[PDB]
């Protein structure tokens, strides 16, 4: 809800073009199909294997920021990428060689920042997991086995045996209910009373086990990226110690690409930024550009009133971002430091419209 | 749990007759019908049509309060909401231009408030989204494909293709379990143990997602809303800087309507309340009717009783409410103003009888 | 985890025969039973009638306890609950007037607190419930309408109108699947696709309003009764104004009846707690029986060891209850406190031995 | 995300024998089968048996560590561990004896720590699971009823009775959608506009009710596992009062084993760690090896920088783990400290390569 995500996040070409990649795949696994299309589409299995493969001897010039990296991710796949098909293409002669287009499936995951993300906490986290797994077994055929106590009389053909059941154990506890398969007795139908209160609350907890801590790296990933931009602003040198943990919680860090929009005049102002890398067009009579290092809202936030300039991304931006009430609260939080900000709502009053 | 909203919050009848214009649909869409009710709700669409077509002009009458205005929202569907029936009523000349009744139901998100409350979040944290959901895409067929490994040889007609376990996938992965086609063999049987323990696992951070900075952006829609009504009140002269930031969260404004109840005498005090506009009812044998810039409950709250007066909502108050704690917080947070507390718990004993 | 509740919380037998009478319904829906056991729990409701009706005209005394009350609600089910079945039993001279055992089902919410904690909340925030349930609504048609596009050419018997698809919309999207109906073709089969995306989505937000608040009012509840037990320590006259609000939250007040154990000897010492009313059995050679307003643990607590004498509920104690971090949260917010729980820590040393 | 937690968890062969010796059960659940195979694995059962039986003995041994115990948990199956398949081999002449593979399962439970966590935290919490699991089994029967109302004419075969539909009630409730016996009138098919709404809201909250304080337990668990390794520091005897429960919510301790990585040089500076227990392999040209009471990172942390040294598990060391933030709040939160660690980012940077 603070923030300006722009500039292409869904960037690189790499990551697009697994999909369209793997939707060349099932014109071939369709039977009465002419061979016009059939082939066709299978130049495009060599398009991206040439793409990606012509991306890919770049890649190898590793001579690129060779000084100090961890690349084993980056280039697992691009090796793969190219070889695995190509194997496939002779030894399996016949056209089942594309089901090796279970490869490019990493190639997303390649350049999949927030995967590295993923993996980090549940290294800390699974302890839980694994109790909470062997627990999931324990129900499972602690529960599983008590069907197999009743049905086999009247049901051998669906209950005559325990696997049977344990597949009924976890559709009937895994909130699916797929309906192939159900009891017909009294006792039989009275066991689910507590099979779908457990699983419920089995997965009540145990998923939740993933964004509980999840969010915490979530909300930890906005300081651990935005430690940074903090002394670049020529002010903080004055912030108490403790008050910046009070804050960076809130400010999440995104850029702006040249050309842009970061707030129109006259719209509500709800929101002020900081400027700490690139430019600006604040749309003025005598366009004040500020540059690395800066902000604008609070000609717009002590009196809470619309903006008062059309600014917009003339450069590329590293933005910071921040609504009133943290800037309410720095305001409450120093006293020292409304006195700029009282001047700042003078000075860019007649600022602005001057040089 | 502390607030008392009324004054009917789902006032506009714009808002409500999308609701009865499109029960009017389904009677024409039944064969063996008799043509009576037939046409009689066809009017019924010419009366919404004519109703909204009645409230169009006179919005179009954009004159009221035009000074700065973004109403390109609340005009978009007014335009289409006559325009499109109208030509679907002549090229469409067979009854299926009622299809286009799929065009009022934007009129209920025309005001709705809170969907603008919605998409305002989405636009800072769907970077995960993304990742999130290229992951889910990633899953999807990296885990679908296993299927058409296996039962292509004995389900051809089920699982001979690709897509048709994509279907399956999903519709395993989703929670849901329709069950049309299932597989027999072990292995394939297998492979559902890690689905479903994924999907829920899944959206188990991608639904918490939502609710993640979404509660963030409804607490805090409670500041930002009420920010207002704090230097209305002529005592917060004297409150500490980090005072409100502790207190607003907890407090939401609402609006009483005239002659309603507000607290009734005798029930147990468990909350006061703020007036900063409006009146009310004391029901005293000398009414203290208090104004703008009022509270109650003080008398109730230190000595944790049932109520001294049956305040009742004279007018339209624009009303604050707080619970206890919150007001002990206050309480313990200021001997300065538990000074004035003691005072107005003395004053309102007998200033509630005399004048 | 840090709480000791006894004393039968379900109590009331008024509560315990709901169950019961409502099991006796079963056997009269059943065809080709024997006429004697048919019966013999017909006399079974008009035990539980004769039952509550026998208490009910000792409620129907109302001058007990009568001052200031409200009960409207514990009455208005006790009026019906002997009536309805009594001309039930005349007018439906057939079997059916027990269909009229759709009456007893208030009696557990008669007596069911935590059911008026249900409502209380709801008051204030399903202000958002009705937005989202519009917004439910909306998706709802605005999807359910996309079936009807397609399939009503070779499905009309399942898809031959709007609302035999309005139905598998909310099965297909609230997370059910049910399998009756489902389609063929392939964009129909592609739309499915945001759907449980969706109603995961809709309900991960919806169903996550409910505990959204409801934990602060529970959160909450730990509070408004437990300000009370506040005074009656003798020594929290010193305690500062913000250290209670930082406490109360994790103190909960639960009872023991007597007889009961509290703390037994030797276990490993994980939390203390404090006595306000009633009596123990504090097991030692003299016995150190403490009375309302006391407490024990710290003899554990500081040196973190096992217990030093098996506490037992010798009467029916008013108890509250602490683990250790918030001692020594409390430890750690005063020293002049830890002083006399320093003295106490030698005190009932050789004073536990001695009288 | 900040901890390293190895040295085998997941431990005990106790603990790890459960599993094979119930997929031992299967094959003889089957007809058609072999005999060879048969009884290949009922030895198995008599190794587990025998294993589990040669373990026992040394149980019963329950000499070591005898001072003060609380070990009816860890026998309580170990007893019945062997005894109950030994009378099963005889009186149950037939294979079914085998049946008794029910009691295996309580083995992974007998070292399952993690499992008395779950049980602690209910008997406090459950208070609010009774009411709503009476509000369910309101709303099941409720509910429930509303069907027999109306196909008990034309569904005799199928909702001619309650418990009929009581089962259709939860399956239709609890998420599930088998899908054998569904409706085909109108009213009956709307009621369950308001099931899904409900269940999802019900076990919206009921479920949420476990993981509410289930995470403050674990949150929990985190301190009270780790207000040991407090004072073993020796630097710890100035920290504040209130400056520990801030901190020790996120330290976590966990054991690394001998000849292991801790944290490898070159790579990303992240976080620092405090040794209590053990010794290291400072990799650098004078290793310095800090053994008990020890910490490492300032070098990496102040300067944000990669990482200065190899360090690597020399011993099996009793580590703890801090992120950079609660270290920027250490250095915040105290200058008294950083003047040290100050000293500490230069004496360990010539006294790395020197002794
Ligand atoms: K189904
Ligand atoms: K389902």
């Amino acid at each position: 809800m603070s923030v300006l995500p722009f500039l292409r996040i869904y960037a690189p070409l790499n990551a697009v073009l697994a999909a369209p990649g793997l939707l060349a795949v099932a014109a071939l696994t369709i039977p009465d199909m002419s061979g016009r299309s059939r082939l066709a589409l299978a130049a495009l299995l060599a398009v991206i294997w040439g793409a990606y493969l012509l991306q890919l001897a770049a890649t190898l010039l590793k001579r690129r920021a060779g000084v100090v990296r961890d690349r084993t991710p980056k280039i697992a796949i691009d090796v793969l990428a190219v070889l695995v098909p190509l194997a496939a293409f002779l030894l399996d002669g016949s056209p089942d060689w594309s089901l090796y287009c279970a490869v490019w499936l990493l190639k997303p995951l390649r350049d999949s920042t927030f995967f590295p993300v993923l993996g980090r906490v549940l290294a800390n986290e699974a302890r839980n997991l694994i109790g909470v797994t062997t627990l999931f077994g324990v129900v499972l055929f602690a529960v599983a086995l008590a069907a197999y106590v009743i049905e086999r009389d009247i049901q051998p053909e669906k209950f005559g045996s325990i696997p049977q059941a344990m597949w009924w154990a976890v559709v009937t506890l895994s909130t699916t209910g797929y309906g192939d398969t159900i009891p017909q007795s009294f006792a039989g139908r009275v066991l689910a009373g507590a099979v779908m209160m457990s699983g419920i609350g089995i997965f009540g907890l145990w998923a939740g086990i993933l964004a509980t801590g999840f969010y915490q790296e979530v909300r930890r990933g906005d300081f651990v990226r935005n430690w940074q931009l903090v002394a670049a602003v020529p002010l903080f040198q004055k912030l108490g110690p403790a008050v910046l943990v009070e804050i960076v919680r809130a400010l999440r860090a995104r850029t702006v690409p040249a050309g842009a929009v970061i707030c129109r005049i006259g719209e509500p102002g709800d929101r002020m930024f900081f400027v700490v890398e690139g430019s600006v067009s604040v749309a003025t009579p005598n366009p004040v550009e500020l540059g690395p290092g800066a902000f604008f809202g609070e000609m717009a936030l002590i009196s809470g009133e619309p903006r008062s300039a059309t600014v917009s991304a003339a450069t590329t931006v590293s933005l910071l971002s921040l609504h009133s009430a943290d800037f309410q609260m720095l305001c409450s939080s120093s006293p020292e430091i409304a006195e700029i900000f009282r001047k700042t709502a003078l000075e860019r009053r007649g600022a602005a419209a001057s040089a």
